[PDB]
């Protein structure tokens, strides 16, 4: 059979656990959670990267649904609860296809019955409003990882896409990591500064993840992971879930985006300005310089290097579907994973290597978080510390 046929067979046995899909935010923004208007039991290819049929075609067996909210708007906690509610509603609406999962055991139970294990990951520490009790409440509601920052610093952690702030994690930031360890919530180091990555690795007694990050050695961008950090994963026990975002994974796209941003500033606009006037400037840039397009090969290049440095036991996949506007050719939506698996087969990845990449590493890591949590919950009570106490006024 072809490598694509083989890939599909392999995925039927050990499907993809995808680390980060932003369907909930997409539903919030497109239809304000009017789920009938974007029914994922129907074909949503006109509007979304994700629906149930495409998930199954793509060999997705578990999904961390992102409950991302904006850090630059007030009411982050309320919005996070709305995102969590969206995931809950999706699970309730589609019991034939989805199963809520809170534990590694739930993930295996879902796989045994042929349902997609549905987990939740918060994207940015702003979702807890500097409150450890709020962190505990998110865990109680089913959140199983939290990205420590999004694109901006918060009070206790530095983002890779902001200026240096506290220098990595503050004292309270370390306390957040300790509490995540006690609860059993995975520390997600996507988005965070390299300083923050190192501080989190120093502090965490549980395996950490990167829910959607690729390789900085392959493509120098702050959203990607440095080799020195990848090297620490085997000791930590964690895993880096490669992402598909073209402006992170393809050198030409990184360069293009930098030039686009410079061009915006040259016209007196902030690079993130979305006004009609700014859009005109950007359109003119894209007219003289077409947007470069990544491929499955681009993503495989990252995985090859990440495997060499981190080890095959410390890799996963985090597509960022419905969280980013552009995709590599062959990975245009959630049905695309078999194309990546086929490319890796062609590059000599073994069946057991690939079962680790798709399924086994993610289950091991969540089980490890649970194991560490058992020890810490037995050893001490929850923290009552405040950011004022630890970081000062
Ligand atoms: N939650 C998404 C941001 C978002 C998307 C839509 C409306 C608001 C916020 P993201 O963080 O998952 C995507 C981003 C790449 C990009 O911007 O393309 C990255 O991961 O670094
Ligand atoms: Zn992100
Ligand atoms: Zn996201």
């Amino acid at each position: 059979m072809t490598s694509l046929e083989k890939a599909r067979e392999l995925l039927r046995e050990f499907p993809v656990v995808d680390g980060h899909n932003d369907l909930p935010w997409a539903l919030r923004e497109q239809v304000r959670y009017d789920l009938d208007a974007r029914d994922i039991a129907a074909d949503q290819s006109a509007h979304l990267h994700t629906d149930l049929a495409r998930l199954r075609s793509g060999g997705v067996g578990a999904q961390y649904w992102s409950v991302y909210v904006r850090s630059d708007l007030p009411g982050a906690v309320t919005a996070t609860l709305e995102q969590i509610d969206c995931v809950r509603r999706l699970i309730d609406r589609h019991p034939g296809e989805l199963r809520a999962a809170l534990t590694a055991a739930d993930m295996e139970a879902a796989r045994a019955e042929g349902r997609i294990a549905s987990l939740m990951g918060a994207e940015g520490g702003h979702s807890i409003d500097n409150s450890l009790a709020t962190l505990r409440a998110l865990y109680a509601l089913g959140v199983r990882y939290m990205t420590l920052t999004h694109n901006d610093n918060n009070a206790w952690a530095d983002s890779a896409t902001d200026e240096p702030g506290v220098g990595g994690l503050s004292a309270f930031g370390r306390e957040v990591v300790r509490e995540m360890n006690r609860e059993g919530m995975l520390v997600d180091l996507s988005h965070v500064a390299a300083t923050t990555m190192r501080d989190a690795l120093d502090t965490s007694t549980a395996p950490v993840i990167f829910s959607h990050s690729s390789s900085r050695a392959v493509c120098d961008h702050p959203r990607n992971i440095p080799d020195d950090v990848l090297e620490r994963l085997s000791a930590n026990g964690g895993m880096a879930m490669v992402t598909f975002v073209p402006k992170f994974v393809l050198q030409a796209a990184v360069d293009w985006t930098a030039e686009a941003d410079d061009n915006m500033r040259a016209h007196g606009f902030h690079h993130l300005d979305s006004s009609p006037e700014a859009m005109k400037v950007h359109a003119a840039f894209e007219e003289r310089v077409p947007r470069p397009v990544a491929t499955v090969s681009t993503v495989a290049d990252h995985l090859d290097h990440m495997r060499e440095v981190a080890g095959v036991d410390h890799l996963g996949i985090g597509g960022d579907y419905d969280g980013t506007p552009f995709t590599p050719d062959g990975l245009g939506d959630v049905s695309g994973y078999p194309n990546l698996i086929a490319e890796l087969l062609d590059r000599g990845w073994s069946q057991s290597d690939l079962a680790k990449l798709t399924w086994k590493n993610a289950v091991r890591v969540l089980d490890a978080a649970e194991d560490v949590s058992r020890g810490l919950r037995a050893a001490r009570g929850p923290s009552n510390a405040t950011i004022e106490q630890l970081d000062g006024t």
